[PDB]
């Protein structure tokens, strides 16, 4: 038993990044058969990161203007090319260590793990979610940027985030693998803020269950409550509305528990309309809603990789 | 910005971890060169439960008795010794993945990274901290034993921890790599309950700096504390005793943001004392005592947010 924000394991990962540079800027860079994706943002010096032309920026630029470094054997770099928000650095050399990949984008609610990396080396790992909002709360510095996101599907990692930027809030913002932003942000440094967020709902619901899976059950009631009803009191409390597919992701869950959804939703309004009375749920004061239902499952049952 | 738990990368340990069967029973091991190391109750059979004797079990064992898969290679045992609360398995070769690696006891208060696994695999990596009454706060499952906690310094795995069992409250006892329980805990299945647990109260002075450096000062005062005083009030909410030493290593983040280690102790005394009224102090509702001050300035920026 127990239950905790848990990370997939880093080491697939760990042997893709690399340390890009070019010029005096130098970040983090995935390297996957012969191509390194990196931001496009290591085309900039710091004096025209206000508003960059990464048109002309990278029009200037030949393939040795570009040090791509794994470990202590520099890759030579034989093409370069930008999508969308992403450079892409093809090199010499394929990554003996690519693993089974994808890219996928993912959606608001959906959680992944990030491998934290400066001067393309691996510092940490830990979870995050998506908000609906678009923006992740991470933890990340100067020389954090290139760092990625990911999920595994057992054996094939499904790589979904790249890091950009931090906004005045202390939220991070980024893209896809494919370049394309996660929200309605830019990648220059004009004034730019995130919206109003709101709590994710399947998700605390998800981890209701964690929590009657783990012995803690003080938070149940005989109550009952139709999906209309619940997403009544929700919205006051500026959650998102639970929809019927939401309803039907937590339907493992629910078998497994014995707990209807609709029961796990009627206890849930009484949470939020009386709140937790001096208890905890499985450790916290608030209610937490970065597990998707898939990550309590895979932490529940002991789901390998 | 922004502070997260966060565990140190797993590839390393990864590559050391396999699978050991003994009987019916499998489990994890770590193989490091050419010992693997495991919990010795994977010898115990469903009536070596509650009084083992490990040494008449394992004099009964020949090398061939036991099963190491490392992938979907078999490893072949050439020798077994027992190391107070673990087994050590000799075999044929040597973990071409072997890390530069310690072997290290911690202190309570102290944290480290887990890699949960199960029949030789992993599921996941998380923080934890050694309680103060040496239970740790982790995610185990029926086959996770053997699984290690760790840390990593410059390319140097320490290990520190090797998971054995699971106390009635949730919470969870196991040994360092040289097999000595951490705390009274025996691997037995007789009745057992971990002592009265108390907060680290350095860490939460260490996670208080972390919220300053990342910009909040909303929790501060304008009074200081004796220590003498502090540690009389803090008893009182079950908070560990704050020494000397636990002031003197929070002297660098003392210093990074400005305030007197016993003014941050005046601030946790009215934290206590008041509770949040609504608020948050790095996204939590509670005082968070998971973070070490080595946690903090791992993670945390060099210069304040002034
Ligand atoms: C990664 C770039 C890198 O690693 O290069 C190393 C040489 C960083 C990651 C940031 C830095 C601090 N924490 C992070 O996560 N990325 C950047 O610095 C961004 C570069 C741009 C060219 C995209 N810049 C920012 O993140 C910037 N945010 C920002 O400008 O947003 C717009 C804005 C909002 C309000 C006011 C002005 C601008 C950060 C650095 O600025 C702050 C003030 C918002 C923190
Ligand atoms: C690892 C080996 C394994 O799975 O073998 C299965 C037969 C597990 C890890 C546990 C399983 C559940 N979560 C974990 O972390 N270790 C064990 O199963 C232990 C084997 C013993 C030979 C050491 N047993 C326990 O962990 C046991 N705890 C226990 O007996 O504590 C003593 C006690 C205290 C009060 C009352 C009775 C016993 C667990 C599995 O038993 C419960 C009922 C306390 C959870």
């Amino acid at each position: 038993s127990g239950f905790r924000k848990m990370a997939f394991p880093s080491g697939k990962v760990e042997g893709c990044m690399v340390q890009v540079t070019c010029g005096t800027t130098t970040l983090n860079g995935l390297w996957l058969d012969d191509v390194v994706y990196c931001p496009r943002h290591v085309i900039c010096t710091s004096e025209d990161m206000l508003n960059p032309n990464y048109e002309d920026l990278l029009i200037r630029k030949s393939n040795h203007n570009f040090l791509v470094q794994a470990g202590n054997v520099q890759l030579r770099v034989i093409g370069h090319s930008m999508q969308n928000c992403v450079l892409k650095l093809k090199v010499d050399t394929a990554n003996p260590k690519t693993p089974k990949y994808k890219f996928v984008r993912i959606q608001p609610g959906q959680t992944f793990s990030v491998l934290a990396c400066y001067n393309g080396s691996p510092s940490g790992v830990y979870q995050c979610a998506m908000r609906p909002n678009f923006t992740i709360k991470g933890s990340f510095l100067n020389g954090s940027c290139g760092s990625v996101g990911f999920n595994i599907d057992y054996d094939c990692v499904s790589f979904c985030y790249m890091h950009h930027m931090e906004l005045p809030t202390g939220v991070h913002a980024g893209t896809d693998l494919e370049g394309n932003f996660y929200g309605p942000f830019v990648d220059r440094q004009t004034a730019q803020a995130a919206g109003t967020d709101t709590t994710i709902t399947v998700n605390v619901l998800a981890w209701l269950y964690a929590a009657v899976i783990n012995g803690d059950r003080w938070f149940l009631n005989r109550f009952t409550t139709t999906l209309n009803d619940f997403n009544l009191v929700a919205m006051k409390y500026n959650y998102e509305p639970l929809t019927q597919d939401h309803v039907d992701i937590l339907g493992p869950l629910s078998a497994q528990t014995g707990i209807a959804v609709l029961d796990m939703c009627a206890s849930l309004k009484e949470l939020l309309q009386n709140g937790m009375n001096g208890r905890t749920i499985l450790g916290s004061a608030l209610l937490e809603d970065e597990f998707t239902p898939f990550d309590v499952v895979r932490q529940c049952s002991g789901v390998t990789f």
